[PDB]
């Protein structure tokens, strides 16, 4: 036989053989008579505006496709289970970590970054690795990559980095002036630039790569003493990655190659899971850490900060339509429940605002009524009314103002936010040269051997060749202000390269 | 005490009088400390992007509204069922028909035309009467007026007479020219024109007037024979009108006096009923009617085509949320069960295209999927797929090309609409000189007594006197051509009001 | 003759009796053989759908309407100038305050505030006075009402206040209950409650009331240099209200008495304008300031922060367009260039989000491209693309990611915000006690005269005497609090209503 | 050095060499001060909502993509001209054909069918060649493609067609079952698959491939005479078609290798054109044509129907802006000004909705005020007015209702649609079994040389080897039909491909 992903269509029909048919209706459910012969005025005549099986059909067809997500377009969805293993109720009040054995149902979508949604799944590329918890004190998101880092640490960076990874906007092509013009310029980005260049750069599949958090995180005890977090979800299957060669030859042969992977191991039973850790950092060390701890360009190092487990994410079902449980999934990192709460990462910062804003914009303004988007598991009561395609009752009658004498929905002071304190100037302070080199020279030096240095720097150089010279120049610069080898291996590259 | 409307909250807490207040919540699930105090830094300290409480609850309030209909935008709302008296399936096959006693659940929309979302009920225009059968071969939606008849008798004027109702476009302001103007050009507006401003203009609330389809309809039976029909549904509670005077006082006193008549009426059990009746005219009668049968300015004498009665409406239960069940309420002409059908009627034609394509705007692409537009007491199956918010499970894995051999749902030639010949050059046939005056003259002279027609007069003179001269003379001159009378009654008043 | 609004018709055909009538055409350019007859198969047949003449018409019609501003629905515009009359560069080094006698293009819209668009412009409510300055540093939007002050100081109640105002969402009807429930539970109401039910609760139309900034806002100079200030704009044609009688007899009459006298005055020459001032208080004062001098509910006393003259609002222009030029105008207290910065009013806070949230909604992502929104004095060049209904020409191929080496468009350091210092921790500070009476006795004291007292007092009672008793006794005790008599003069009229 | 495409941004600086750089605003015109680094309270502080310029930048960021085409997603856009070159005058009156040497602007879009945004060029599909005439009689959209034929001749199966060639709805993955089946079932898609399979199933980009309007049309001339016609347009660039092996190549190598192309073709002055021919066929002729003359699986022998030539598409713009001037261009072939009009094509009829229904959802309700999409060589004067994101005046002031008697414009009588007569009953006729194998055997003995009959059957078998043996086996009978050397040729691979 061929792959279950293959005999989709053949199991739907052999798994209904002991039925009859449907009846084919319209949209409002009248029983169509021909639904392939169009109603016109004699065999060779016009057609008719009263063919409103025709009309009905075309429309819906015509009002098929939504936005795609501004970034990580290209993904693939799966179903099950976080449980569990030990207790970090020292650290976190929050339900979902409450007892040992306690199970909470996931949703997760993995995904490229630059790529639309008819791009190749085998490119040099971050992953989204995005986490949706049904809690029930609400939906808990960890809106996840495969790095524990990024290319930038300000958020007002964010609509250039990803212009500068898209289209030229003239053009539409991809552009390397445009992609090595930014990051030369930003040398902020080197840690993660050095991290994508690597043999990471391109995973074999969703299953044989990690999840991170990234960002440092909050956790609020029963007592209301706070610690800083990192989460880490480790793949149980061992990391794998695809050769440049390899990933060529699948981008086009099956540029679909995770979806299909993904889909075959869970219908197969070989369901993929991740160990769930944390590091814990306490407001006192993050006074004292060499650098921002709220630095999305810096890792925690594992030797000072050491991963605590927690438990494990299980994907055991396959979603059954792409399109209502996939591509209509939205993750916000601002949906965190009572004893997760955000630093003041300033990358985080903005993306509590992006992920709704966009939601409401790409999936509509009820977005949260979706059923896969839906809290189904807390019982959503507030003041908010109306707005287009509202389902469900709309919280029927209930007073819709606050504070009422009428007994409607109260708020619960226990699910306060915990206090910090602040002192200084509204300003816009410069992060820009918050160290660029450190941990990226450590990276280089200790985390790789010395055949993955080569590949690193034949990757870069690679890619890099074909940005104006001028560009190459001021980039070569940057790697050798991490590794003065870095620079001069990368630069004996491109000198071969330009002929 | 107050009106039964009046103690809506009083009801609701009394309802739950043995319960807590439900956890306030974001629309993630998440429970707020504190809805009523933003998050800043300090008491007088700037407000923070981190307070996701706020944002989440501000983003939904500045997305409540959606477009009001483009017309009949004022409205009230109400369900129940439909029973079958009396055995028409010798004419209509439909299931809704199918045996004395069935029972179909209902929903009503009533409304003005002209007037937008704030603008008061007991005003002089028409009002929609629009009637959603939930039957088990899907939806069927008797989009009605209190009228059997309409201004106009081509859709391609529809939006041109509505301009002329509406708005000036410059000041904004309604324009007495602008409605003379189009009137004094479209002399087939003489029929319906006398009509609005009658004794019936301005009804006693929604339970005192009478419904019909106003269209020519087509019946088909088990045995595939045609004719046609008109739908008539006579209120129950007896004809009552407002005097220009108490409507004018219950303008500013209750400009949602329907909405409150209605409400309370069904909240004390007096709930109002309609009985349906259908006018039959054989194809043969069609082809010798005086008139053109398809004309939506003329009534099928009852002499000639008596009233034949098939059940009641019954309206007995209020809406919970108006927003989600009234505003919400999508009727299409076009959603017709097997066993009724349009006829040629040019006006009926265009209704069929105009009302599905204003839904996708005004609703969404999937406005079908609104609880109370889904018809659930039909299997919705077919090859439809995707779209912004898309609920249910978008019918999951199913095959979605048609045909194919994969058992998915299959057209039922049953279902397959009655087939008529027409013979004729495609061309676009004028209309306007149809006789626009006989059946008015009828209105006039027969259906009117001294007391009436003396209102209507002073009614009309009292609208056209703000109109230019040259727009009054070539009004009363229509008015005239109707019967000498009607024009130098209204002459006079004209003469006496230019003073 | 008639007014100039009556003869707008008039007016524009005489304007071109020297012109042929334009050729009409579809949407596409194509010119149309017959607008008033469909393309039907013979006379008595149905329509086809090839006549695209009748589809591209309807689908336009069936697209007209938008959503209504979710507050402020009901509305006029007009257009005209800001003339500079006094220096005040010492406190502000805005473009627009730059010279004596130099003038800047402004357009505004007054508004009521709970009404939709079909509502009555002659009732109580507080009125919009909106002024959208074009500068050459962008838009300046002046988003002001005809009051110092509002109901609430905190924005999270802002929605809750708003849908106590609005429609029951059961019912649709206005709810008294739901007004004085949520005023009598938020005592800071008082003082905007206490003006709103005096005299100018309702103003004889827009011409006749103050503009207010309402909000405290800052002020910096070119040495960098900051003050607190108030915007005050005074009628030139003095204040003039209308009595609940004559109010109530214009709402059925004229309910678009506003728009028909703004329109007329403008049109006869009659160019009504405003005296613009600021109070100014030093950060000094602000700590010293007996109140939280950023409380929305609090004045600043015109004894110890007396009114400095700025210059002139001239409206002179009304709009041709209504829904180009008025219906679609965006406001956004955001809009603000350099030398005018936001205060930490949690209110204003709160508004910087809101406006350009509601405008991306009910307008579109790219709603400062519609002509009357375009900052057209000022050169809009950043790294901003796409997005829906993308005019001009997206600025072209100009490089889309900041920072870039190729000349694109560079920040400018002089725009920097001033530097303002906060101390404190990130909490939710309870503002619901900081005094909700003082300044409200000084209102009914010293403020109003005895028949004012009287009146107010009639005019709180006629609406909260529909209120249960539970509701009536707390508002009652709110009004005590202000003023032993504020309170026993209501008591003594609910008395006699209550029988 | 590198080609033109690459040098986009170098060539924008070039061009910009002694201007200094514009300064850098909000979409408000506000000029920003520093746009790197985010609004905080401290170096470590959290972010403000006052950072009015991060969110303004970043909502646009969250809102930019729009839906991709429901078909023919990916595409690649050019501007230029039509000149006449022979006069056509005795068949068609339409102004863009008036005189020798009349030049008219077009727009041009290629694209490929099945693919999303993000797919590769040089794939296997038809190619879209859509151009846009900007007529004085306003704007004609020939949406064509690179066949002369389509798979289906019913409209009705369209959404169908396109389902079973995109993703799998539950896998997202293409399905050869789905691909398969359908064709399997219908048989008239045999023509369109033996030229989709041939070498010219994959063009070597753009230039390299002809057009062809596929549908019959009506062309009518000054005397209201009639004839049919069909519209081919040729490569001046002469016929070239990629390899398998080289389409694979570039697919992963350059997947936007078409984009490319056609850029670098205009940049260097190498301006691609095609000679425009029409084919006539009297209404005589069409009588007894030995086909359904519009049947969309038919040709026009070229001995039977010589080409006439009309004039030359020359291409010499490229886009300044991609997004604004190629992903927002929407082509309507309801787009046709006098002397061009549909036929009774069943699939031409379903178009004449379809398009400009999808465009009010993709682009919106006033997607023909876009620029590119504006009839800019005609006066539009209608009574269509408001709609969001209303640009220009909306007519201004103009009587917005016909008929009017204030010199608004009027109907062009000479612009009526041509009269034909068409006999029988509305139905819906089955075209299922309407000849699906003559045309093909001609194609495959007589236009095919025995090197391409073996090509073709490689392609085919190559792909259909992956659908189930009961498919493969319909499939092969399906080819047998047309000739029994066709289907055992396709039969011997599959064998060996089965293993
Ligand atoms: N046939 C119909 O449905 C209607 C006919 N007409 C008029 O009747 C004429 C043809 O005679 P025919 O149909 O036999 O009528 P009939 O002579 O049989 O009876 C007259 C009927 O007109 C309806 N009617 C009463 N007052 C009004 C009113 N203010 N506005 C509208 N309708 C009213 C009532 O039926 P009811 O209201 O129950 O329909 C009434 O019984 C036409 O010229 C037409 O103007 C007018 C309205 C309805």
């Amino acid at each position: 036989n061929r792959d279950p992903a293959s005999d989709q269509m053949k199991h739907w029909k052999e798994q209904r053989a002991a039925q009859k048919p449907d009846v084919l209706t319209t949209g409002g459910g009248n029983p169509v008579g021909d639904k392939l012969n169009s109603l016109t005025v004699g065999p060779r005549g016009p057609l008719l505006v009263q063919d409103v099986v025709f009309t009905d059909e075309m429309a819906h067809f015509d009002r098929e496709r939504i936005p795609e997500r501004v970034v990580h377009a290209k993904g693939a969805g799966a179903f099950g289970y976080f449980e569990v293993t030990h207790d970090i109720t020292r650290y976190s009040k929050a339900k979902v970590f409450e007892h040992i054995g306690k199970r909470t149902p996931i949703a997760v979508r993995f995904s490229t970054v630059a790529g639309e949604s008819g791009s190749a799944d085998t490119v040099r590329d971050p992953r989204g690795f995005a986490v949706k918890f049904y809690t029930e004190d609400g939906n808990w998101d960890l809106v996840g990559n495969n790095t524990p880092i990024f290319f930038i640490r300000d958020a007002l960076l964010f609509p250039s980095f990803i212009h500068s990874q898209k289209r030229n906007p003239q053009t539409h092509l991809k552009d390397p002036d445009m992609v090595w013009d930014f990051w030369s310029l930003r040398p902020e980005s080197l840690h993660q630039v050095s991290f994508l260049f690597s043999d990471r750069g391109i995973p074999d599949g969703h299953r044989h790569m990690d999840g991170y958090g990234s960002h440092t995180f909050k956790l609020v005890n029963a007592d209301g003493e706070a610690v800083y977090c990192k989460f880490h979800y480790k793949t149980d299957q061992g990391i794998k990655n695809l050769s440049v060669e390899d990933a060529a030859r699948l981008a086009h042969e099956d540029p679909d190659y995770g979806l299909r992977d993904l889909f075959n191991a869970i219908a197969t039973g070989n369901y993929p899971s991740w160990t769930l850790y944390i590091q814990v950092m306490t407001f006192s060390e993050a006074e004292i850490f060499p650098f921002n701890p709220f630095d999305l360009t810096k890792v925690w190092p594992h030797g000072d900060y050491p991963l605590i487990p927690v438990g494990k994410l299980v994907l055991n079902r396959n979603p059954v339509n792409y399109f209502a449980e996939v591509e209509q999934l939205a993750f916000d990192p601002s949906n965190m429940p009572p004893g997760i709460e955000p630093s003041p990462d300033k990358m985080l910062q903005g993306r509590l605002f992006a992920y709704p804003d966009t939601h409401r914009h790409r999936l509509g303004p009820n977005y949260l009524q979706i059923p896969v988007n839906c809290p189904y598991r807390a019982r959503v009561a507030n003041y908010q009314r109306d707005g287009p395609m509202c389902m469900m009752d709309n919280q029927g009658g209930a007073p819709n103002y606050y504070p009422n004498s009428f007994s409607a929905p109260e708020h619960q002071p226990s699910a306060l936010e915990h206090r910090t304190h602040f002192s200084g100037d509204v300003q816009r302070f410069n992060s820009a040269n918050d160290d660029n080199v450190t941990q990226v020279r450590t990276f280089y030096l200790k985390v790789l051997n010395e055949e993955q240095r080569k590949r690193l720097c034949e990757n870069i150089a690679g890619h890099l060749k074909d940005a104006q010279l001028f560009i190459q120049k001021k980039a070569v610069k940057n790697f050798s202000d991490v590794h003065p080898e870095y620079g001069s291996r990368i630069q004996a590259l491109l000198d071969k390269y330009n002929e």
